[PDB]
């Protein structure tokens, strides 16, 4: 094809990328764009401290941003996150019992609710679980609420928003492990029990040439759980700078990560974290790391993009 839209739209799955709507004033930003992805998300403007900086008080203005773009170019929405225990607004933070409960519940309904009919998927909860299995223990909603927080965010979200995709996503479980056994029993015994889940999502903040050898094994058990997975956050980082190895590594690992989608029938498409190493999110928590995206920072197509071209 031309673009990376076309080539996913032939595959019929979804190549997204995280938006930030103040760079769509930057002209070669909002070119790319426009043109090579058929699906976005809101890197930050629909997280809970975004949305609800007091309580009870919504702040839905960028989101909506981000939410027109996509009806605006056509593409499909995808929304994160209703909870996550990480970037919680201090007065939720020291909310307990009913209360805390009541909070979680009131900020589920109503983003969900104000986007109904925008948004198809939505990450219901991130990062519930623990590396090393079990569930996190410095989640605010893990020591406040208890094992079930997750079930309640879930039937929220369904009440709120009737046919939205309902996704549980985490970092670290790409492949088999012990927080990717942990979250495969949560997913087997949600759809056993009824409990409203759709999707699982893979975030993948990898590291170049740690991509593990069983990804797609481990996409394909979920799958069979009977829910549809997906990569929600894609990004290959390096020790800075670069050079021809390094991107030729990273285009190697970008095709493996995009080719274990496309065999899982189930897997609905890969969503970059980012347009240009310009903006990436790598360089201010990992020092002395980056080059993790696509285009760098001159909006120069890096070895990636022929990978992923040639994944899809
Ligand atoms: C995957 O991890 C990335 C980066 O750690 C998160 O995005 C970043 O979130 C932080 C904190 O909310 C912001 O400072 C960055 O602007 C943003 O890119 C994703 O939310 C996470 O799911």
């Amino acid at each position: 094809a031309t673009t990376l839209k076309e080539a996913a739209d032939g595959a019929g799955r979804d190549f997204g990328f995280a938006l930030d709507p103040n760079r769509l004033s930057e002209a070669q930003y909002k070119a790319i764009a426009d043109s090579e992805f058929n699906l976005v998300v809101a890197e930050n403007a629909m997280k809970w401290d975004a949305t609800e900086p007091s309580q009870n008080s919504f702040s839905f203005g960028a989101g909506d941003r981000v939410a027109s773009y996509a009806a605006d170019t056509g593409k499909e929405l995808y929304g994160h996150t209703l909870v996550w225990h990480s970037q919680l607004p201090d007065w939720a933070k020291n909310l307990n019992g009913s209360a805390f409960e009541s909070a979680m519940v009131n900020h589920v309904t109503k983003v969900a609710d104000h986007f109904e009919g925008k948004v198809a998927s939505w990450d219901v909860v991130n990062a519930a679980f623990a590396d090393g299995g079990g569930r996190r223990q410095d989640s605010a909603f893990q020591q406040k609420l208890g094992n079930g927080y997750i079930e309640t965010a879930f039937r929220a979200a369904r009440a709120a928003d009737p046919t939205a995709k309902l996704c549980i996503n985490d970092y670290n479980v790409e492949g088999i492990n012990a927080k990717s056994n942990s979250l495969y029993d949560l997913v087997k015994d949600f759809k056993a029990r009824g409990v409203p889940l759709d999707c699982v999502g893979f975030q993948s903040n990898l590291i170049v040439g740690q991509v593990p050898g069983d990804f797609r094994q481990n996409l394909q058990r979920f799958a069979d759980l009977g829910v549809d997975v997906r990569i929600t956050e894609l990004d290959i980082r390096m020790r800075t700078p670069s050079d021809a190895t390094k991107l030729a590594t990273q285009a190697a690992d970008y095709k493996k990560v995009v080719q274990a989608c496309m065999q899982v029938t189930r897997c609905q498409g890969v969503t970059v974290w980012g347009i240009t190493d310009k903006y990436s999110w790598v360089p201010d928590v990992f020092p002395g790391e980056g080059a993790a995206l696509v285009w760098d920072a001159s909006y120069a197509k890096k070895p990636a993009y022929a990978a992923v071209m040639e994944a899809f």
